[PDB]
């Protein structure tokens, strides 16, 4: 994928949204902004340019499922890669999400090598 793909990382917790950033980084993408809940992301979203969101689930404000689905139904974005990161296993979780629209599922804790191979196969599904 571009080097220069735009990445929003979106987690309410400040070391998961670090780790992200971080393991970006290794891959070469460095055009990586942060958003601390659904709300907060959006308004970064609005401003334009976004390539790919990471989002984590359980946030305050607007969750990560809202906000998955906020982006689905926006036609300004309806095809945004979005790769939910999130604590919730259970399938319930992942069929709501996929369901949904997500573009991919990683379970926390989730390793690096898990988040790269996830990432190409977004990217190889988008042709990107
Ligand atoms: F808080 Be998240 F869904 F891991
Ligand atoms: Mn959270």
């Amino acid at each position: 994928a571009d080097k220069e793909l735009k990445f929003l990382v979106v987690d309410d917790q400040s070391t998961m949204r670090r780790i992200v950033r971080n393991l970006l980084k290794e891959l070469g993408f460095n055009n990586v902004e942060e958003a601390e809940d659904g709300v907060d992301a959006l308004n970064k979203l609005q401003a334009g340019g976004y390539g790919f969101v990471i989002s984590d689930w359980k946030m305050p404000n607007m969750d990560g499922l809202e906000l998955l689905k906020t982006i689905r139904a926006d036609g300004a974005m309806s095809a945004l890669p979005v790769l939910m990161v999130t604590a919730y296993a259970k399938k319930e979780n992942i069929i709501a999400a996929a369901q949904a629209g997500a573009s991919g599922y990683v379970v926390k804790p989730f390793t690096a090598a898990t988040l790269e191979e996830k990432l190409n196969k977004i990217f190889e599904k988008l042709g990107m």
